[PDB]
């Protein structure tokens, strides 16, 4: 209840964990495995507020110099019950965010999804447009939408910064004096839940938004 970790922090923890199951496959040096293991141990607990009771039990599982593929799915599954999910709003106070769009509606969203999501984005292919909602540095509904091209292509996403299936996302800004508005944007993961899954640091995303305004 007060050991509350964030979705982006969870993905970080996942990414460093899956890094360790790879040093049991790629790296030969005995001395390197030592510091790597130690390096990630300090990271995990530092991300928490305080290390609880079932945090000892959990860090234990990783100790072994050889982990397994069924070993990771909890730890990880066990880790998931520590995350604050994304706060999905009601269409009324969502209509206030996109005050101009005609009573727009939200899609699926399993629990697992809101547990990994720093922002939430869905595509409205009818109007070739990606809607994005997020909270910002003081828990509040901030929302945008832009023109998402209908081309998908391999390439790095300028939000999660990982090679993905990207489509150019273009928001309509405003230039010098009124009535003059040029389009700004870049390539981002077409599917935003995937983007989120690999969104390791929430600022990456903030930086992208501050690129658009
Ligand atoms: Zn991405």
């Amino acid at each position: 209840m007060k050991t509350m970790i964030y979705p982006h922090q969870y993905n970080y923890i996942r990414s460093v964990i899956l890094r360790l199951k790879n040093v049991y496959k790629t790296v030969n040096d005995k001395e390197t495995v030592k510091v790597i293991q130690s390096e990630t141990y300090n990271d995990i607990n530092e991300i928490f507020g305080h290390i609880d009771d079932d945090i000892e039990e959990s860090l234990k599982v990783l100790m072994n110099i050889r982990l397994s593929n069924k070993e990771i799915e909890a730890i990880l599954n066990k880790f998931l019950e520590y995350v604050v999910p994304f706060e999905l709003p009601s269409p009324q106070k969502l209509q206030k965010v996109f005050k101009k769009v005609k009573k727009i509606k939200i899609p699926q969203f399993e629990e697992y999804d809101l547990k990994v999501s720093s922002f939430v984005g869905w595509n409205e292919l009818a109007s070739n447009r990606k809607y994005i909602i997020y909270y910002d540095e003081k828990k509040q509904l901030k929302g945008l939408y832009g023109e998402i091209s209908n081309q998908v292509v391999k390439g790095f996403c300028t939000i999660c910064n990982k090679e993905s299936n990207v489509s150019l996302f273009m928001k309509k800004s405003k230039t010098n004096s009124d009535g003059q508005y040029v389009k700004k944007g870049d390539y981002i993961c077409r599917d935003s839940i995937h983007c989120n899954k690999q969104l390791t640091d929430i600022n990456q995303f903030y930086n992208f938004i501050d690129k658009l305004d």
